């Protein structure tokens, strides 16, 4: 039923087939299924590259046809006529099974392509129906890239006998595997989604999609957030990744000692920092941890952050905040009293016990410089150590048993935290020789067993002193060019929130004094 | 009139004289006079460290005596009866000029030797009067330490003739120098207060007397504030001393980098650091300034700052947070444009001029850095340089001529700032070869030919680099043990206000450990 320019125009279109292309029809003796056999011989006529054929015992519609490649059943099936509106949508089928190329966004194709779950659409049309064609065209689209998705588009000139039975009320009308899919005009955007559940997974491939970053901070405590907002000031394009924004200050109530600032508290410090950060253009991006850093290997290179995610960043310049963490006594007692009397931090929490009695757990040089800063402010300190003598300088040991307010004791091993349901009262501890237990009434507990810088995922990368902490010097700089590093988890000497703060704005100047000076066209 | 028991009781006293005593006496034919002879006849009798003699031609009451040494016409006169309630005092006089010392604060003492003004007291008394005594023997004291203090004690019932001539109403009562001083109860320590204006200047000797520091800061900017704060909440004893607390903050208006906190204000947060700095025992000393730094000759010592006020403080730890100056064009409209377009600092200010022309005054690598940084931000960048050429790294340079929004200027010497009454609109400035002058439109004009810092102070006591900063390690020591310094006037690369607090928590951290590490009893 094709007219003379139909046929003189598609006779054009079929000389871009690189493909053999064979239509493969099932037919009953009805006057359609002929004006059906009649069409595809015209078509077949057109053209060398395409061969019409018959296989009338086959369960599917009559008349129905495929449009395939020799030797595969996959394709689109038109079932009825696929003229009137839908003339477009069958010279598009043939072009693209003969290896003519889609019109599309072709990342949006290959997404397509890699599709797990099965799936068998069928649309209904009218030949006069103007808006079908898009839909059709979308959904044959699909039946070519991937042999999971059928399609059979149902012309309901023919099966007006169908359109009742399912009581179609208005084309275009899409059906996936019996169920009704939606109806009207939706382009093949909008299909995609609703069909695939798909991977959830690309934050990765859309992380691994972004463009290279002028600067890109891991970690996003204190540190991090600081060299973000240096960092986008200076209008670069910057990436601020981390596992959770706020770092230890989230996990920390009082704070008396974030200079200015009398008295807040971590998770409001937290959020105002989020707040200053989102303050200027800074890429955040939350939950994703680096799992390893890969060194540019040239001077006006990428580095590279992998994520235990599986995603590449890339970068012109790397700042690292990841920070630490404080090694716990891991015994009953000690969760359920952080920040109520258990503490990590002698210079954070001292002044909170003037008057009251603590013990010190650690007899490294850590602890034992906390028990003397403690002993100026506190009624006594006791200090634990678990093995039989103290690691510290003997100049420290010295000076804490030259004091009137403290105590020592050695092999001692702290079994658990007591409390009164709101503090802490007291300490129970075993004589690790004897296997005796102790009591002690205090107040405040100070952890000071060690510090561990969260860096072992660089090892190879950067250097680092005997303790992990990232080596840095006084511009923030590591060994390899490019590469920075600012917070607790480098060799700066004591580890503070204010402190912190400025090595990050330092290491964010030192990333930029770097991109400046290295371009060279 | 002496009786049994002064009369013997006086001879006890009198052999405390370890110094020759004179009683100088001036006498009429009255019965009094003759009362007064033979009271004087009566007491050299008592002791040969005492003798009496007469001048009755002298321009002085009738009767008075003088109490003074060999030679001397310096000590307390009375006039009229010394006995009555006001034995004590005649006893107290001869004491105390035979060389018996006061009871008194020795301090005062001294303080009553230097003064400058003359002075001539006169006190009115009667022998009945309870409360007289404690006011005269305050008032004899004087007369006997410096001579430039007279005082004639007036006993009423001789002269009841004078109470009347001055309207006395009530005793006892005080004269300097023929005005009326004040009566009733007054200590010698109110007496002191009224009489000498003083130096002012010992907030001076007031310095010199306080107790040595644990640590004493120098500069109370950011950087100092923030070591006072660490300071303190160790409890130790801390002292921050400067010229004018708040440093360079100040002086500025808006500031949109100090981490967590979008926006302040130089002035707010200056008086942010005080509050947060007078939550803890800090002795804040403003206005002064230090002018020398003497380093501890031994290990356990002290060391000590001179003032340009002349005062000495001492410690066993130094922090220099003294900070720096930007230098100035020093032309018309300079001063009156500060914060209203002219700008010492472009990561400070540099978003502030999105879409305006700005200059940069320098061509060292400061200028030509901030170029750079500046080009990224605003629509165009002019950069004049005094000298025939750029002193910036050739690396810089080359950067710098490749961008497309940047003209450099040679020999050009800015002659004046343009604004309109609010803000910048322009600048002028001088070819220095040909001596013509050009005119430019721009919004900001950033100055960036140096930085002071404010250490030449301290040439030869702490070492410096080429430019004047502090040299520092990561723990902020100096080449001298127990000397930090944080802040703006070290070697610290980037100059930030928390850059600065950062430093400056990490100096005072040093400086603690320093004092514990270093006692050896
Ligand atoms: C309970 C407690 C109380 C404290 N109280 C005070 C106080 O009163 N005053 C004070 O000055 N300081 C206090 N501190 C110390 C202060 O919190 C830290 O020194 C500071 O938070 C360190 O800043 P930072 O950004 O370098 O590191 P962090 O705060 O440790 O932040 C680093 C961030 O990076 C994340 N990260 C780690 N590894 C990776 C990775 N591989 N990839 C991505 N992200 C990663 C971490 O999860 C964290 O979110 C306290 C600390 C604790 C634990
Ligand atoms: C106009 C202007 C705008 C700025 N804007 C910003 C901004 O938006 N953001 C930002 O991060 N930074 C900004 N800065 C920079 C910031 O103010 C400084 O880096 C910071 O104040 C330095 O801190 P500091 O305590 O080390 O030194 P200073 O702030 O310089 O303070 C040192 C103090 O010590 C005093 N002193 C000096 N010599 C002596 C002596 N011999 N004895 C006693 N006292 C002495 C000084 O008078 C001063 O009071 C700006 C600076 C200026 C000038
Ligand atoms: N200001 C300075 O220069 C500082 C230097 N350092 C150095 O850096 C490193 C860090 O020192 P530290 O953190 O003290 O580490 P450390 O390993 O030397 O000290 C840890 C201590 O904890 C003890 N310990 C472990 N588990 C215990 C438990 N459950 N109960 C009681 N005691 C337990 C160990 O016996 C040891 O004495 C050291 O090598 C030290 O020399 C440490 C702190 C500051
Ligand atoms: N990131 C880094 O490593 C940095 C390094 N530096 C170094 O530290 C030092 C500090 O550098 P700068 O502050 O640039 O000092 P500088 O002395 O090198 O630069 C000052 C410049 O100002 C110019 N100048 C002086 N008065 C002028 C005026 N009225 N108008 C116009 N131009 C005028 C001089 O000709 C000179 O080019 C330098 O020695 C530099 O090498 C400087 C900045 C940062």
């Amino acid at each position: 039923m094709l007219d003379t320019n139909m046929k003189t125009q598609l006779k054009a279109y079929l000389e871009k087939l690189t493909k053999p292309v064979e239509l493969i029809a099932t037919l009953d003796d009805s006057a359609k299924s002929a004006e059906i056999k009649e069409l595809l011989a015209e078509i077949a006529e057109l053209s060398d590259k395409v061969t019409f054929k018959e296989d009338n015992s086959l369960p599917v519609r009559k008349p129905s046809f495929l449009i395939t490649n020799p030797g595969s059943n996959q394709g689109p099936r038109f079932a009825g006529s696929p003229l009137g509106h839908e003339f477009t949508s069958l010279v598009l089928a043939l072009l693209w099974t003969g290896g003519h190329p889609s019109k599309e966004a072709q990342s949006l194709l290959e997404q397509i392509r890699h599709i797990d779950g099965d799936f068998e659409f069928e649309t209904y049309y009218s030949l006069s129906c103007h808006n079908c064609p898009d839909v059709v065209q979308a959904l044959n689209l699909m039946s070519v890239l991937n042999p999971r998705i059928k399609h059979t588009a149902i012309d309901g000139g023919t099966f007006q006998n169908e359109i009742t039975d399912r009581n179609v009320m208005g084309v275009p009308a899409v059906f996936v595997n019996g169920k009704e899919f939606g109806q009207g005009r939706m382009t093949l955007t909008e299909i995609v989604a609703k069909i695939d559940t798909g991977a959830e997974k690309r934050a990765a491939e859309e992380l691994n999609k972004r463009d290279a970053y002028d600067v890109l901070i891991v970690g996003s405590g204190p540190a991090g957030a600081a060299a973000a907002i240096y960092s986008a000031r200076k209008g670069i394009r910057t990436g601020l990744m981390g596992e959770r924004f706020g770092g230890q200050i989230l996990d920390t109530v009082d704070i008396e000692n974030y200079i200015s600032v009398p008295k807040t508290e971590g998770q409001k410090l937290a959020g105002a920092l989020k707040v200053h950060v989102d303050e200027y253009d800074v890429d955040v991006i939350d939950s994703q941890s680096a799992s390893k850093l890969i060194p540019a290997a040239v001077e006006g290179g990428l580095h590279q952050i992998e994520t235990a995610s599986g995603a590449v960043l890339k970068a012109r310049s790397i700042i690292v905040a990841t920070g630490a963490k404080w090694r716990n006594m891991n015994v009953p007692g000690e969760d359920q009293y952080r920040t109520k009397g258990v503490t990590y931090c002698p210079h954070c929490d001292g002044p909170l016990f003037k008057g009251k009695r603590v013990a010190v757990i650690g007899g490294g040089n850590s602890g034992v410089e906390a028990a003397i800063d403690l002993a100026g402010i506190v009624e006594h300190v006791t200090l634990l150590e678990f093995a039989p003598e103290m690691k510290a300088d003997q100049v420290l040991q010295d000076k804490l048993r030259s004091l009137k307010n403290v105590d020592i004791i050695l092999n001692a091993q702290t079994t658990e935290v007591k409390g009164d349901g709101s503090k802490v009262v007291g300490l129970e501890y075993r004589d690790r020789v004897s296997g005796d237990i102790h009591n002690i009434e205090l107040a405040g507990i100070f952890v000071q067993i060690g510090l561990l810088p969260n860096t072992n995922w660089l090892e190879g990368a950067v250097e680092r002193n005997r303790m992990g902490e990232i080596i840095i010097d006084a511009k923030c700089e590591t060994n390899v060019k490019g590469v920075f590093a600012a917070g607790d988890c480098t060799t700066v000497p004591y580890k503070q929130i204010i402190i912190a703060t400025g090595e990050g704005a330092k290491a964010s100047l030192s990333a930029f004094d770097y991109l400046i000076r290295t371009k060279t066209a």
